[PDB]
C-alpha cells in the first residue's frame, strides 16, 4: 500500500529563505547572497503509511505554552523530485590583493534526494509537519518504534549520531568564460558550493527536521 503523491508557497519559501540567507555570517569570498528562485517543482515523493497514532505531547505541550480528539501519520516518505532553487552571489575574488573582484555568479541546487520517517499530525486544526529521521538510521537497527519518545530519534539528544535527512544534493554554479581557465576563481567558486550546501542543509534541518518542524 506505496500509494504516491504529486502537485504563494513558492514565494513564502523564497521570502523565508532569503531572510535565513540575509542573517547569516558570510565569508571572506561572498558578498551577498540572495535567492533568485525557489521552485518545489511538479514531481513529488513517494509516501508509504507506515503507522498512525495519537500525536506526540510534544505538540499539545507546543500549544499549551502560546498556540481533545486528532490524528497522527507516520510516514516513510521517498522524494526523488524536481525541486530546485536558484540563488544569486557575489563571489569575491582575492586571488591577488584583497576584495581583487566582485563577480556575479548564480548557483543552482537542485535533485535532492530523500529517503526518510517524517510524521504529519493533525491537532484541531493545526497542522504540524516535521521529518523525524533517514530511513536507514542506526537508531532503527534494534527494531524499535520511531515515536518512542524516550527513544534516541524523538529524544533528539544526539545530533551528532543521526544520518543526514538529505540524501543527494546537487550544486552547480555558473560563472563566466572569462574565468573558467582560472585555478583561484575555480577555488573560490568551490569554497561557496560547499559553503551555500552546509547552509541550505543546516536551514532544512532547522525548518522540518525533528526537534523542528512546520507549524500552520
Amino acid at each position: 500500500m506505496s500509494f504516491d503523491i504529486n502537485w504563494r508557497l513558492n514565494d513564502l519559501i523564497r521570502k523565508h529563505l532569503n531572510s535565513y540567507l540575509q542573517n547569516t555570517q558570510l565569508p571572506s569570498y561572498v558578498s551577498n547572497l540572495r535567492v533568485l528562485d525557489f521552485d518545489l517543482g511538479k514531481v513529488g515523493p513517494a509516501i508509504t503509511l507506515k503507522e498512525i497514532t495519537d500525536p506526540l505531547d510534544e505538540f499539545y505541550d507546543s500549544i499549551r505554552e502560546e498556540a481533545p480528539n486528532d490524528i497522527q501519520f507516520l510516514l516513510e516518505v521517498e522524494y526523488k523530485g524536481d525541486l530546485l532553487v536558484t540563488i544569486g552571489a557575489d563571489l569575491v575574488l582575492n586571488y591577488p590583493v584583497e576584495k581583487f573582484m566582485t563577480l556575479p555568479v548564480k548557483l543552482s541546487i537542485s535533485d535532492i534526494g530523500l529517503h526518510s520517517l517524517c510524521i504529519v499530525a493533525c491537532l484541531s486544526k493545526q497542522l504540524f509537519l516535521s521529518f523525524l529521521c533517514d530511513v536507514s538510521d542506526p537508531a532503527l537497527d534494534d527494531n524499535q518504534t520511531v515515536l518512542d519518545p524516550k527513544g534516541p530519534i524523538l529524544a533528539a539528544t544526539k545530533p551528532l549520531e543521526r544520518i543526514s535527512i538529505v540524501r543527494s544534493m546537487k550544486i552547480e554554479t555558473e560563472i563566466g568564460e572569462q574565468y573558467q581557465g582560472q585555478g583561484s576563481v575555480l577555488r573560490s567558486v568551490g569554497e561557496l558550493e560547499q559553503f551555500l550546501f552546509t547552509i541550505f542543509k543546516d536551514f532544512l534541518r532547522k525548518e522540518l527536521a525533528w526537534p523542528s518542524w512546520i507549524n500552520l
